[PDB]
């Protein structure tokens, strides 16, 4: 496909309301200023499809944001977008939809690319200093689904609100961000991150929901520990494991009873370095012969602040727990105001293997074919 292309240019984009009128942004030109927040998901027709926060004002989290989607028939070479979730509207300076995290399944012999963002409008302060109310009341996670191959996104209507209500515990829920995945057995799972009320001594914890319909969904009876809180869940034999982001050394636990329980998942805990403050991270699974092996990308922080340099792609052998750096796919010093976050998609239709990356680059989001160096990974067992 091509080897590198940019999907939404910092300063370059101009997208439009429902209405069919432009969106002022703050870039030059009144285009949208910032993007963040990188999530892909690759169809079994080959098609790219790619989220990212467009940040139309500022970088900061809390701003103007509405989800934008970019579509890919022919390996990432041009780019058809659009927004496919718009915020609110309520507030002009504070109604957004963030951090995206999707999936593409099968269900029922539907294939369905979902896509779910966190909502806000009023709260001007991070969403983790909002532990007050179960939940709270400026919040709510919604889920968009395609089944049209990304072409058009439609709202699901879902039972998530009251399952986080019903559990009493929790303030706000999120999504692990970047990509969640659909289990041997067909369930979907999305990975979760969650701020827990004032009355629980941990503010944050990690958990995923799952469901069988994209429609009700379900949050297992126990937590695992929350750390950074981002993370993505892979499915490794009889057991579900996370990778975790964390300030230093990025942390993986393993369930083997269906998120009852949690424990150190040795071949992937404490192997990945992000340094000062840590990161989101990426991380999938690609068989090789009966075997698996895992595919991570994060950065290595070089510069130990939030410049958070250098996204690279590691492989992790889940038998031996070794560790090797694969790629340094973006080899530079990041935006300070915001960087350093990515997504892999790994597919294989028909006997075509791709490999691909999304990542924040200075306020843009650039697309890499990393499909050259799937031998050296698939090796890796
Ligand atoms: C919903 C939300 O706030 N998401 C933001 C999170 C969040 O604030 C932290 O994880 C603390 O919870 O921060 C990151 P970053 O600043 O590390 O790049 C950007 C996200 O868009
Ligand atoms: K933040």
């Amino acid at each position: 496909t091509v080897e590198k292309s940019v999907v939404f240019k910092a300063e370059g984009e101009h997208f439009t309301d429902q209405k069919g009128n432009t969106i002022v942004g703050s870039g030059s030109g009144g285009t949208t200023k910032y993007f963040r927040i990188p999530a892909m998901c690759t169809t079994s027709k080959g098609t790219i499809v790619v989220f990212a926060d467009a940040r139309h004002n500022t970088a900061s989290d809390q701003s103007f944001i509405d989800t934008a989607a970019a579509r890919s028939t022919d390996g990432g070479k041009t780019w058809n977008k659009k927004i496919a979730i718009y915020n609110d509207r309520v507030n002009s300076k504070l109604s957004r939809v963030m951090d995206p995290t999707c999936i593409v399944a099968n269900i029922q012999g539907r294939e369905t690319i979902l896509v779910m963002v966190g909502k806000w409008n009023n709260n001007d302060k991070t969403w983790g200093a909002y532990r007050d109310k179960a939940p709270d009341t400026d919040w709510d996670l919604v889920l968009y689904k395609s089944t049209d191959d990304g072409v058009t996104f439609s709202k699901v209507e879902t039972n998530i609100h009251d399952i986080v209500t019903k559990n009493g515990t929790i303030s706000a829920m999120l999504g692990g961000v970047g990509s969640g995945l659909q289990l041997n057995d067909g369930k979907l799972v999305f990975p979760v991150q969650m701020v827990r009320t004032k009355n629980i001594t941990t503010v944050l914890n990690t958990s995923f929901i799952y469901s069988t319909d994209g429609i009700t969904w379900s949050l297992p009876s126990g937590y695992c520990e929350g750390f950074g809180s981002e993370n993505n869940i892979i499915e490794f034999n009889a057991s579900l494991v996370n990778n975790i982001r964390n300030s230093g050394l990025r942390r993986s636990f393993e369930t083997k009873d269906f998120g009852k329980t949690w424990t150190e998942f040795p071949p992937m805990d404490k192997k990945v370095d992000n340094r000062n403050h840590g990161v989101q991270g990426s991380t999938i699974t690609i068989p090789s012969g009966n075997k698996l092996v895992a595919a991570h990308s994060s950065a290595q922080n070089k510069n130990n602040d939030y410049t958070r340099s250098d996204i690279s792609l590691y492989a992790h052998n889940l038998y031996s727990g070794e560790v090797k750096l694969i790629d340094d796919f973006y080899p530079k010093v990041g935006n300070a105001s915001g960087a350093g976050y990515s997504c892999l998609s790994y597919r294989k239709n028909v006997d075509k293997e791709t490999l691909y990356v999304v990542y924040e680059a200075n306020g843009s989001i650039e697309f890499q074919d990393l499909s050259r160096h799937l031998p050296v990974i698939k090796s890796y067992n």
